[PDB]
DNA sequence: TTATCCGCTCTACGGGATAA
DNA sequence: TTATCCGCTCTACGGGATAA
């Protein structure tokens, strides 16, 4: 788990996440009361995804995040 | 720097971190070319904040975001 | 200094759903 | 399985700006 400083770079790297669990977007989707598009237009559009479809998403994926300096 | 499982609990830890560094809603503003009043509704609404603002925020305080587990 | 207002445009996100 | 579509409503975010 790398520095994030971008929506681009943190779609990545939780897309990567979801690949690396074998997770499907309908899977996740389901899980939270989410649409599958939502996440599909998450993870390769995410400038303008709001934060809480964000951290609906972190916790399909078993996931939190921390703040931490811009070094 | 704890977990962050939600908006509400990520706008309150980086309102904290603007407030002991002592700077107003207008320096970070001005410094990323942002309303003051998008930040203002940040920090007081940000459910339905896009995550661009989001990063663009984090980086007039001079901060980073990471990834981690849910424990 | 910050919460809050006006009027505008754009888009996200829900509801539907599909191709291959 | 996922990118992509339709038509809808809501709101964010820019442009203005204010009170105290």
């Amino acid at each position: 788990f790398q520095k994030i400083y971008s929506p681009t770079q943190l779609a990545n790297a939780m897309k990567l996440v979801r690949q690396q669990n074998g997770w499907t977007q309908s899977e996740l989707a389901k899980k939270i009361g989410i649409k599958q598009a939502t996440i599909s237009n998450f993870e390769n559009n995410p400038d303008n995804t709001t934060l809480t479809t964000f951290f609906k998403i972190l916790q399909s994926l078993e996931l939190s995040m921390t703040l931490c300096d811009a070094k």
